[PDB]
């Protein structure tokens, strides 16, 4: 073992799940740091240098990192993988940017099983000398993302169907909510200029009030005034933040991508009262 191969991904989603499959032979890291918004991020000569100096970018795709293309034009001779290829998107319902690719697809475990086999073929095709190790890895990994469905369906099962309103700041859930049969209900469609506009404030409010939705949510990478503004203005009591656009530290309470959507169902089942 010399040097190990060297990955670098946009954000922290997907170094996590690069790095399971990685293990020991290859190192993964994150352009963005935990905490960061990603999708308006604004790459660095730092992250220039990073990227630079690796073997293997991933990046995911479906219009998540609006930095990502013109980044990686200052990159040479750095292979990049977009990791979401297979999955089908959903679009984006309403906005500047209604119709495109919802990019949040890694919310869905069984779309992150996708993701794993994307991240292993790329591993695989420029790092084949460890191929066996990916390969292993990957289906390991596959394994524990799979059985974590059963449970999370379970859970969010005990809401009444029609009970069933994620209410949230970003729209990031829409494959999380198509998965476990959520309606949606968001102050933007996605993260952009306006967020928290009036008329967006207004239109959540009366869906609440309309409804009853007990609980709204915001999310760990964006301001938490929205939500609590409505929560303010309706009988719903504010959920707290939903990991979804990045893990916490590595010594915080969202260290992974499994420990995400652990923590992301919980916060939602208990918004609900279990
Ligand atoms: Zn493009
Ligand atoms: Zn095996
Ligand atoms: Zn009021
Ligand atoms: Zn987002």
């Amino acid at each position: 073992t010399a040097k190990k191969f060297k990955v670098v991904t946009t954000f922290t989603i997907i170094q996590d799940i690069a790095q399971n499959i990685a293990g020991d032979v290859a190192v993964v890291e994150s352009i963005t740091k935990p905490g960061a918004e990603i999708h308006d991020y604004q790459p660095t000569p730092r992250d220039i240098v990073k990227a630079q100096s690796a073997d293997l970018i991933l990046w995911n795709g479906m219009n998540l990192e609006r930095w990502f293309e013109k980044f990686f034009e200052s990159i040479k001779d750095v292979p990049s993988a977009v990791v979401t290829a297979g999955i089908t998107p959903l679009p984006i319902r309403e906005g500047p940017y209604s119709g495109i690719a919802n990019p949040h697809a890694w919310m869905s475990p069984s779309n992150a099983l996708i993701y794993i086999e994307n991240i292993r073929k790329a591993l695989v095709e420029h790092d084949p000398a460890h191929a066996e190790t990916y390969n292993r890895n990957a289906q390991a990994y596959a394994e524990k993302i799979k059985a974590l469905d059963a449970p999370l369906r379970e859970r969010l099962s005990r809401i009444p169907a029609e009970q069933r309103w994620l209410v949230t700041s970003e729209g990031a859930f829409s494959y999380l909510a198509k998965d476990y049969g959520f309606k949606e209900v968001y102050l933007w469609p996605i993260n952009a200029e306006q967020q928290g506009i009036p008329q967006q404030v207004r239109h959540v409010i009366d869906i609440i009030r309309e409804n009853k939705i007990p609980v709204v949510f915001s999310e760990s990478t964006i301001s938490d005034k929205p939500a609590k503004q409505v929560s303010k203005e309706t009988g719903a009591q504010y959920g707290g933040v939903l990991y979804v656009d990045s893990l916490s530290g590595e010594k915080g309470p969202v260290p992974t991508y499994i420990s995400l959507i652990n923590m992301t169902v919980d916060t939602i089942a208990k918004g609900f009262g279990q």
